[PDB]
RNA sequence: ACGAGAACGCAGCACCAGCUGUCCAACCUGAAGAAGA
């Protein structure tokens, strides 16, 4: 609908577990943790977390563009309707990002396994060997997991419903960087809102199987309805809590387990944004509700 | 309230040691002060 387009000007750096290894993608808690930080630095952390918790403002989470290419993660069919031709094997295992527009194509079969890997080619990840000089001490080399993209390549959110805070916000996010060495030199980015019209007709579409476009968690009420002929998988979202004024240390959150962003259910669900920091003084919220993409197989 | 925050790939270290721009080689060859002053 609203497809963000952030382009990078450093190597980023949007690590799973540890400092040492980089993923290609931030996910959208990731982006509404960012985006959280900014609404606490202009003072409006309140109006932010009501247009999202009640669904004026919800994001897919970050999914490659490369060239006009709007690049899905490979959705979590159950491929019960292609074991009569084509591979149904590994060859459809190594194959991670699917463009968008040909996911129907890919549905009903057709799409070349070989060939979209090579063509999936958007930069690659970095070592970055670091230390912390010590006078006298020795110095401690560290190395931080990072990675570039190429030159008409990087990132595109999917938003309905654009909103002028959310525009507000993505103004302040371009200069405080994105994802985990961003105060060193390795956040940066500048996007564009950049409304589209090939897109909204694949969510405008309509269809029995739904594919999960955000890492998202069920509420209590609809998991049991969600969970019903579904090919999801789940992803812890832990780590510590980035912030000055919580806990007076350095404290890690409630790890919450989410349904992955690539993931296909028949039942719509509407996720929730999840309390993950109560022990501190102030909300840690983990963003969580769903933002789907119908499809028919 | 971004698997986070904080962290110099940094410190010491002579592109240096030995080595004739030397050896051989002729500034050499060929050539009247006459003639009617």
């Amino acid at each position: 609908m609203k497809i963000i387009k952030l382009y990078f000007e450093s190597p980023v750096h949007f690590g799973e577990k540890r400092l040492s290894e980089s993923k290609i993608t931030f996910s959208a808690d990731t982006l509404f943790s960012a985006l959280m930080i900014e609404a606490v630095g202009l003072g409006k952390e309140d109006e932010f977390y009501q247009l999202a918790s009640n669904n004026l403002v919800k994001f897919s989470d970050a999914f490659p563009f490369i060239d006009q290419y709007y690049y899905i993660p490979k959705p979590m069919f159950n491929l019960k309707l292609e074991k009569e031709d084509e591979n149904p094997s590994k060859a459809f295992k190594k194959l991670l990002y699917v463009p968008i527009d040909s996911l129907e194509d890919y549905l009903s079969g057709g799409l070349d396994a070989y060939f979209e890997r090579e063509s999936f080619n958007l930069g690659k990840l970095a070592l970055s060997e670091k230390v912390q000089q010590h006078d006298f001490k020795d110095s401690e080399p560290y190395n931080v997991g990072t990675f570039t993209f190429k030159e008409n390549t990087g990132l595109y959110v999917l938003i309905e419903q654009t909103h002028p805070l959310l525009e507000e916000l993505l103004e302040n996010l371009q200069y405080s960087g994105i994802g985990g060495k961003r105060n060193s030199g390795y956040g940066k980015f500048k996007f564009e809102i950049l409304e589209d019209s090939d897109i909204e007709d694949l969510f405008s579409a309509k269809g029995n199987r739904k594919i999960l476009l955000s890492g998202a968690l069920p509420k209590d009420a609809e998991l049991e309805q969600a969970l019903k002929n579904a090919s999801y998988l789940l992803e812890r979202r832990g780590g510590f809590v980035q912030s000055d004024t919580y806990a007076t240390n350095l404290v890690k959150k409630q790890d919450l387990y989410v349904f992955k962003s690539g993931s296909t259910f028949e039942n719509s669900f509407d996720g929730d944004i999840y309390q993950v920091g109560k022990k501190g003084n102030h909300p840690v919220y983990k963003y969580a509700k769903s933002f789907f993409l119908e499809v028919s197989v």
